[PDB]
């Protein structure tokens, strides 16, 4: 169907927002990522922008005014003045205040919202923003180190030209700020693949399927530990298909978070890079108007490595194995390679299971009219 037209979005400065000590979300690895993929030459085939900063006014368009208001206004300075709302808006320990949160919201959604934009006037055919895919913030609280529902905000303005949009999240936890959103309407459907049991945000059942208009709309595959690039694939693919061609959308958004990747320091999949990308492969073959965003991953030479290839693909531009020469090199010994191997690691998710809940999650499909 073509090579694609890309649009990337990217901040120079996204990579000094700084959690916390100890905290393990790294802003830095957008950074690492953008470093390797320039030291590859993908600039050559894509545009580069600078996202905006997104306004409150532009926040609004889904969060509440007092939780935007509180976000714009609490610093590490004068936390003290502010102990009863952190507690309301549940910041303060998994979502620190830190220098420049605002900023990092501000950017992080910029860069979404502008792909959105850019995509509703044709004037690209894929558009990437690394700093997005924050799926767990939701109407009035942070969540999961998510403040502002990036994800959200390019929906619904995905929504004003598109009138079915797809939503799908390979992170390896639950798109539920993003289920929650839209769990009552049926033009946008959200397809969860995620670590359940015991797992963080502990939501995303097989059996949330929605409610109102939106019953049917919601799809969510629970996992085990250990899932593995060939169980993966073999129920990615047909479960997209099935969702394309009973949904029909016009417009896809792709949550790529890189934390259910094998290694990964928080999770507990065993995707290899190849196996995560092929995701995005098969996404991309619909040839729909396409939203990439990052998400989690906290290895993060392999969140870069993730990135870069995903990169790639979104290009169709085959890319060497062995690494360029980069700003974060030694990060990536001891091999210095774009590719990684899975881990020993049992694979709990059998092919049974597998095709279990696919049948299940099939039923479901056929509801829809
Ligand atoms: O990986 C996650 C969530 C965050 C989310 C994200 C993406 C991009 C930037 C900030 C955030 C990706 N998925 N986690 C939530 C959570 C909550 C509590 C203990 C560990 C974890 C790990
Ligand atoms: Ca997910
Ligand atoms: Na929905
Ligand atoms: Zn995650």
């Amino acid at each position: 169907g073509g090579k694609k037209k890309v649009c990337y979005y990217y901040d120079g400065d996204i990579g000094n927002y700084y959690y916390g000590q100890g905290h393990p979300m790294k802003p830095h690895r957008i950074r690492m990522t953008h470093n390797l993929l320039l030291n590859y030459g993908l600039y050559r085939k894509m545009e580069i922008y600078r996202p905006h900063k997104a306004t409150a006014e532009e926040m609004t368009k889904y969060h509440s005014d007092e939780y935007i208001k509180f976000l714009r206004s609490i610093r590490p300075d004068n936390m003290s003045e502010y102990s009863k709302q952190m507690q309301r808006f549940n910041v303060g320990e998994d979502c620190p205040v830190f220098d420049g949160l605002f900023e990092f919201c501000q950017l992080s959604t910029g860069g979404s919202v502008a792909g959105a934009v850019k995509l509703n006037r044709q004037q690209t055919d894929m558009a990437v923003n690394w700093a997005g895919g924050l799926h767990h913030a939701k109407k009035s609280e942070a969540s999961g180190f998510c403040y502002v529902n990036d994800i959200v905000l390019a929906i619904l303005e995905l929504l004003k030209y598109h009138q079915r949009v797809l939503y799908i999240d390979i992170d390896i936890h639950h798109g539920d700020g993003v289920e929650e959103a839209f769990y009552t309407t049926d033009r946008v459907m959200t397809v969860s693949f995620h670590k359940y049991g015991e797992y963080f945000p502990g939501t995303g059942d097989l059996r949330d399927i929605g409610a109102g208009k939106g019953k049917y709309y919601a799809v969510n595959f629970p996992m085990r530990d250990g899932i593995d690039d060939e169980s993966y694939g073999q129920i990615f693919k047909p479960i997209i298909s099935k969702v394309m061609e009973m949904y029909q959308p016009s417009a896809v958004v792709l949550q790529c978070g890189a934390d259910s990747l094998s290694g990964d320091r928080l999770g507990c999949f065993n995707l290899t890079v190849k196996g995560h990308a092929k995701c995005v492969e098969v996404v991309k073959t619909f040839n729909l108007p396409l939203l990439m965003l990052g998400g989690g991953g906290y290895t993060i030479r392999n969140v870069a490595r993730c990135w870069t290839y995903e990169t790639a693909v979104a290009l169709d531009c085959e890319i060497p194995n062995e690494l360029p020469y980069n700003d974060y090199f030694e990060y990536f010994g001891p091999d210095f390679k774009l590719h990684i191997s899975p881990s020993n690691m049992t694979n709990q998710n059998t092919p049974e299971y597998m095709e279990k809940i696919k049948q299940r999650l099939f039923e479901n499909l056929r509801m829809l009219p």
